[PDB]
């Protein structure tokens, strides 16, 4: 009963952590394509392929990943609202703080026309958020 709440929060927090890693790995890959397409060491064929690849990253994909992240945390918060003990109510409080931050990041992404700039606006925040979510996992398990 109460165990299924703890299990549900653990699953959704783990999925949120994975989603952040997916977003950060996308940023890393995007960055390398932008570097490659202006590189002086690469030939024209290779730079052209890198320019094509840099153009295939979408704001839609970033926004989808952020909606996936928000949804995992929102389920975590709804489930954690059933927590009653001193340590797991603290986990619930951290998750609500993280939910609010995710909404702020989704708003920041909207106000950036340039996709790389949108990633740059959120990378520090999501890296810190992943660490905070790792703390949450320890607080309850």
């Amino acid at each position: 009963r109460y165990q299924s709440y703890l299990e549900g929060v653990k699953y959704n927090v783990d999925s949120a952590i994975q989603t952040i890693t997916k977003i950060y790995n996308t940023y890393t890959l995007f960055s390398t394509k932008l570097t490659q397409m202006y590189s002086t060491r690469l030939d024209n064929f290779a730079k052209a392929k890198a320019k094509e690849e840099a153009a295939k990253f979408t704001k839609e994909d970033l926004e989808k990943n952020f909606k996936t992240l928000l949804n995992y945390i929102q389920v975590s918060v709804k489930t954690a609202a059933n927590f009653v003990y001193i340590n797991d109510t603290h986990a619930k409080r951290k998750l609500e703080n993280i939910e609010a931050e995710i909404k702020t990041l989704i708003a920041k992404i909207k106000e950036q026309s340039n996709l790389y700039e949108a990633y740059k606006a959120i990378v520090t925040s999501i890296l810190l958020m992943r660490d905070s979510l790792k703390e949450v996992q320890g607080i309850i398990d």
